[PDB]
């Protein structure tokens, strides 16, 4: 029932391009009358074997459901039509409330992961996948690491603390600071022009590329951060700096975020 086979697996296009492998969707047809239900199928190797031993560990509702694997190892997981928030935001004009209750179920998946001992490592809304209107499921799990300590020796530097930039230590905060971002991104609609990409290069500029991460580095130790999003609350914005907080030790936990965005979600319904 974990085995796939090549022969009853059909494609039908590719889905995108992930860490260490390409998305794509296939359809798994045994009976031959396309009854048979619809996956996605990451394929590649070191790192590659890991992604495939995480996720057939983990199971939550807002983890995406590994399904099994098959020979090519490929991994095969549920198919969520939708795709990322990163897609689904900028064609459909979802309120602040749905914002919230997406930000509440990523913290959820992010708070089992981590009791788990594993951090995720691109937080990012390109990551976090619609099942439906309101159920996101985190993807995207080859930057994923076991933790050994508090932390592990490690590049989506625009999601990324100034600890990982800096000394190459993630830790479960840095995670929650890669959250940070990623709330940007929903509070955005993830629009292009907004993004995290865009606006830290605006700041820094271009005409001394070598100096990205550098200068990224020196501008978040001092202080400064993305801009709070058009019609994003100041309560939301001061949580979103929150989880920007330089101090790592100073950030809220997933668990820690979990009721007070249940009740910030609440309050915007
Ligand atoms: O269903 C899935 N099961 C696992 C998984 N992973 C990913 C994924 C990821 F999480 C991170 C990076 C890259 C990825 F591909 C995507 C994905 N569903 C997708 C659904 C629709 C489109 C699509 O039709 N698009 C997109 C642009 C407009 C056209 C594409 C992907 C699934």
């Amino acid at each position: 029932p974990t085995v796939f086979h090549k022969r009853y697996l059909k494609k039908i296009r590719d889905l995108g391009e992930g860490h260490f492998g390409k998305v794509s969707l296939y359809c798994y047809d045994p009976t031959n009358d396309g009854t048979g239900e619809m996956v996605a199928v990451k394929a590649l190797r070191s790192g590659w074997k890991q992604e495939i031993d995480i996720l057939r560990t983990l199971y939550h509702e807002h983890i995406i459901k590994y399904k099994g694997c098959c020979e090519d190892l490929q991994l095969v997981m549920e198919y969520v039509p939708l795709g990322s928030l990163r897609d689904y935001l900028p064609r459909h004009s979802i309120g602040l409330a749905q914002l919230l209750l997406f930000a509440q179920q990523i913290c959820e998946g992010m708070a089992y992961l981590h009791a788990q001992h594993y951090i995720h490592r691109d937080l990012a809304a390109r990551n976090v996948l619609l099942d439906n209107d309101r159920l996101v499921k985190i993807g995207d799990f080859g930057l994923a690491k076991a933790v050994p300590h508090e932390y592990y020796r490690v590049s989506p530097v625009f999601w990324y603390a100034p600890e990982c930039l800096k000394e190459y230590k993630f830790y479960y905060a840095s995670d929650v600071w890669s959250f940070g971002v990623t709330l940007y991104e929903l509070l955005t609609h993830c629009d292009s022009s907004q993004s995290p990409p865009t606006k830290f290069l605006e700041l820094i500029g271009i005409a001394q590329g070598q100096m990205t991460v550098l200068r990224l580095t020196e501008l978040l130790e001092r202080g400064e951060r993305l801009p709070r999003p058009d019609k994003c609350p100041c309560e939301v914005y001061h949580l979103m700096k929150n989880c920007w907080e330089t101090e790592a030790s100073f950030r809220p936990t997933f668990e820690n975020l979990i009721p007070i965005l249940k009740t910030v979600h609440e309050k915007y319904q």
